[PDB]
DNA sequence: CCGACTGCGCATCAGC
DNA sequence: GCTGATGCGC
DNA sequence: GTCGG
């Protein structure tokens, strides 16, 4: 796990991956290149054969021959084709707009529309947060000082206890991984009246604040559990203005923290496989609970888990501190 | 051969 | 008006 | 695409 110890085959699976995910619509085959790459990453030798990447798990004969031709060549044909092609081009540039997705980066490029600029001219075609992916393309996608992050847990803490003390708030993501830097903030929050009781309108009256206080400046989604928007930090003086950051909130029954600020910590690669191989010893994990896979396929009950693990050896696991959950 | 593949809330689309 | 499906980004 | 039934 040394970066550049494959970083070119790593490279080129990571950019197959997300051909797959935006042009193909095979999620699935994007799932599998990531799984690919991620693994040959880890792997404490240089490749120097597709049939030495093979033995790994999740490279397989495809992979392995297109790790031959690279290996062979520096190149790999069927990316430098894809790289040329301007309508796979713009539809994999229009995805990394917030809110067009695959399915709308490609009507969008059907139609016409293939840079930001032509989206700017045909905004009646944008829904909501098209426009506001939009309208903050290059904000969301500069990283946030840890240092920015802390400023943003005051305000979130702060304006939060305002509305009710037994609010608990708790920022995860790659922050709570210790990550110098982070792309947006996650914010978990729980209270004690939501469990298996409720009055559910927690979430929306935090949001309010947040608002109020002019900390939140736009709205992406917003539900009975599930808030996702745009929140910005004040400036002083004659400063630049911050940039607009991407800000979720999620409110899990409190009875269930555990397994929610291990779902939102997480890393995302890093619940794949935790959960992926909780199916291999018979459990299924998710953000709520922890349940037994039965005779086949079953759930019906789970235990209320006491612990900040037990979620973790329960899938005879050895503790991973949220630093070490970056994999 | 063939199907499973990590797991899910909210916005919008499809349809009655 | 409703329910149910899909796209989307966690 | 990969893995396993
Ligand atoms: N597909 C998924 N499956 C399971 N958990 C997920 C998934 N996607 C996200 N999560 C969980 C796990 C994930 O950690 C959490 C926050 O999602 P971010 O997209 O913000 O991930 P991050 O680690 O914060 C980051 Cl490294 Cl992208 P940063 O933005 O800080 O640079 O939601
Ligand atoms: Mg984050
Ligand atoms: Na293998
Ligand atoms: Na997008
Ligand atoms: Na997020």
């Amino acid at each position: 796990p040394q970066e550049t110890l494959n970083g070119g085959i790593t490279d080129m699976l990571t950019e197959l991956a997300n051909f797959e995910k935006n042009v193909s619509q095979a999620i699935h085959k994007y799932n599998a290149y990531r799984k690919a790459a991620s693994v040959i990453a880890k792997y404490p030798h240089k490749i120097k054969s597709g049939a030495e990447a093979k033995k790994l798990p999740g490279v397989g004969t495809k992979i392995a021959e297109k790790i031959d031709e690279f290996l062979a060549t520096g190149k790999l044909r069927k990316l430098e084709k894809i790289r040329q092609d301007d309508t796979s081009s713009s539809i994999n540039f229009l995805t990394r707009v917030s809110g067009i997705g695959p399915s709308a980066a490609r009507k969008f490029v059907d139609e016409g529309i293939k840079t930001l600029e032509d989206l700017r001219k045909n905004e009646d075609k944008l829904n909501h947060h098209q426009r506001i992916g939009l309208k903050y393309f290059g904000d969301f996608e500069k990283r946030i000082p840890r240092e920015e992050m802390l400023q943003m847990q005051d305000i979130v803490l702060n304006e939060v206890k305002k509305v009710d003390s037994e609010y608990i708030a708790t920022v995860c993501g790659s922050f709570r991984r210790g990550a110098e830097s982070s792309g947006d903030m996650d914010v978990l929050l729980t209270h004690p009246s939501f469990t298996s009781e409720s009055q559910p309108k927690l979430l929306h009256q935090v949001v309010e604040q947040l608002q109020k206080v002019h900390f939140i400046t736009d709205t992406l989604s917003k539900g009975e559990t599930k808030f996702m928007g745009v929140c910005q930090l004040p400036s002083k003086n004659d400063e630049k203005e911050y940039p607009h950051r991407r800000i979720d909130i999620r409110l899990i029954p409190k009875d269930q923290y555990y397994c929610g600020v291990l779902y939102f910590t997480g890393s995302d690669i890093f619940n794949k496989n935790m959960r992926a191989h909780a199916l291999e010893k018979g459990f299924t994990i998710n953000e709520y609970t922890i349940r037994p896979l039965g005779v086949t396929g079953v759930a019906g009950e789970p235990l209320p888990v006491d612990s900040e693990k037990d979620i973790f050896d329960y899938i005879q696991w050895k503790y991973r501190e949220p630093k070490d959950r970056s994999e």
